[PDB]
């Protein structure tokens, strides 16, 4: 066997862990460009065997647990933050299981109501922005979309419940995900590492009490809390509120972040695009409806170009940078042999704007998918949800939501940049957020 091309680090332990940090995209990209697609890292004690370019990124999509281990990378992070048995604290097999049963709930028949739900709350959230001024897209979006996803995901109960100290509690739960959780390890009690775990407990006793009445209600009502409690496992016992709150817990703050940074995004796109904006208004009149009906499932489909706008945010802005795996069996690609215990890694971000395949990589233009393009060449070249078996279970309803949080909101106003300033992003966060976010918005005639 051959190791791959193994970059050369200055410092002996910490390795290019600053430079990863001061721009992660522009060094895998220029390590692409000078050692190949199977460059290799050091930092922080750990090699990350990054695979750029869909050849490479092919091993890291089609592998097995049974090669490419997920949990013995994501268990020590998520596992403290979601719960005990759900979510990567069990082993593989129950893990499919949890993740079909989720995707159970996630159909049709809710996304209907979905629609619904999203534009009432996004109609009824954004009444506070006035008629023109500035604000925080990011923060915004970001406490829409907590909304929108409770009322839709965990029901009508545990929505009304919702306050400013449970959204608070949410923020906090999010904060486990930070570079303490890697570094440093689970012995320390950080106060940022208490915050997380007294979050934790708080909402695993309120979210069982929710449960514990929605159980006791005698009306039924299809939900994902209801789908998820009449579903058994594939044996046959039946799911546990503990398993059922951390299911939960797991589904509503995986599609917090990397839904808000995603719609902030687009809409500084759109902004920055002002056609582009007309254009999709445009749409919004005339294929909706020229009176602007409240949107439904069914009109969902008809909004080709918005849909577009957000697979090119999503292409050129995605939420998950990198998606890691533990090698712990030797695996070949591009003729480098990989040996257990190295971080393989891919890069969302950095394979969809390769120069190879992505003609004007930077250039924001929601019509390249009008022609033939990589997302549809090649096999993994637009992975922003992922591809293989290793793929986002809601990317349904992501694009139900973003779709139907951004229909209303061009329907509401006429977005506008601010001085020219596109926002850049924020490396700081584990999902980049665009530096101070603010437009100067508004509202349509
Ligand atoms: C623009 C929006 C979103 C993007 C780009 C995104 C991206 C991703 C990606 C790339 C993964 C793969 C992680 C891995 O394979 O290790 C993932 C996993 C996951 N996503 Fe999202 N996500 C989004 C929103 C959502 C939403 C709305 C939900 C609603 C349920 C959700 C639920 C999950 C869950 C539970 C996982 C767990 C890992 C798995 O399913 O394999 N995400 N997400
Ligand atoms: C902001 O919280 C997130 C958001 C998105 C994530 O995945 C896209 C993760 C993450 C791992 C992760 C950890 C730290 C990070 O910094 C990160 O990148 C942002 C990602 C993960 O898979 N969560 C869901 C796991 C799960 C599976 C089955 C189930 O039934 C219930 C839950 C954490």
């Amino acid at each position: 066997g051959k190791l791959p091309p193994y970059i050369f680090s200055p410092i002996p332990f910490l390795g290019h862990a600053i430079a990863f940090g001061k721009s992660p995209i522009e060094f895998l990209e220029n390590a692409y460009e000078k050692y190949g697609p199977v460059f290799s890292f050091t930092m922080v004690g750990k090699t990350f065997t990054y695979l750029l370019g869909s050849d490479a990124a092919a091993l890291l999509f089609n592998s097995k647990n049974e090669d490419l281990n997920a949990e013995d990378v994501y268990s020590r992070l998520t596992t403290p933050v979601f719960g005990k048995g759900v979510a990567y604290d069990v082993p593989n097999p129950v893990f499919l299981e949890q993740k079909k049963m989720l995707k159970s709930g996630l159909n049709i028949a809710h996304f209907k109501q979905h629609v619904s739900i999203i534009e009432k709350e996004t109609k009824e959230y954004f009444e506070s922005w006035g008629e023109s001024g500035e604000k925080n897209v990011f923060e915004a979006l970001s406490e829409l979309i907590i909304l929108t996803a409770s009322h839709c995901l965990h029901g009508k109960e545990i929505r009304s419940q919702l306050n400013e100290k449970v959204a608070q509690l949410y923020a906090d739960l999010d904060g486990g995900f930070s570079h303490a959780a890697w570094l440093l390890p689970g012995w320390l009690p950080l106060p940022s590492f208490r915050r997380r775990d007294r979050a934790h407990r708080e909402i695993k006793d309120i979210f069982y009490k929710a449960i514990q009445k929605r159980r006791q209600s005698q009306e039924k009502i299809d939900d994902i809390l209801q789908t998820l409690l009449d579903a058994t496992y594939k044996d046959g016992r039946p799911l546990t509120d503990d398993e059922v709150a951390g299911m939960l817990i797991g589904l509503l703050l995986a599609g917090q972040h990397t839904s808000s940074t995603t719609s902030a995004w687009m809409g500084f796109f759109l902004a920055r695009d002002k056609t582009l904006q007309k254009k999709c208004y445009l749409e919004q009149k005339t294929v909706c409806g020229e009176n602007l009906p409240p949107l439904t499932y069914d009109q969902l489909k008809d909004l080709n170009l918005l849909d577009r706008c957000i697979k090119e945010t999503l292409r050129l802005r995605p939420p998950i940078m990198i998606m890691m795996r533990m090698a712990r069996t030797p695996q070949t690609v591009a003729g480098y042999t990989i040996p257990p215990g190295h971080q393989v890694c891919v890069s969302p971000t950095v394979n969809q704007r390769l120069k190879d395949s992505w003609v004007e990589r930077l250039d924001f233009n929601p019509d390249r998918y009008l022609q033939d393009n990589p997302a549809s060449g090649e096999k993994f070249a637009y992975v922003p949800f992922g591809a293989g078996r290793h793929r986002c279970i809601g990317e349904n309803f992501a694009y139900v939501q973003i779709k139907t949080i951004w229909s209303t909101m061009l329907r509401l106003y006429e977005f506008d940049l601010i001085d020219g300033y596109f926002p850049t992003v924020n490396y700081t966060t584990m999902i980049h957020t665009p530096e101070n976010p603010v437009i100067r918005y508004k509202r349509r005639s």
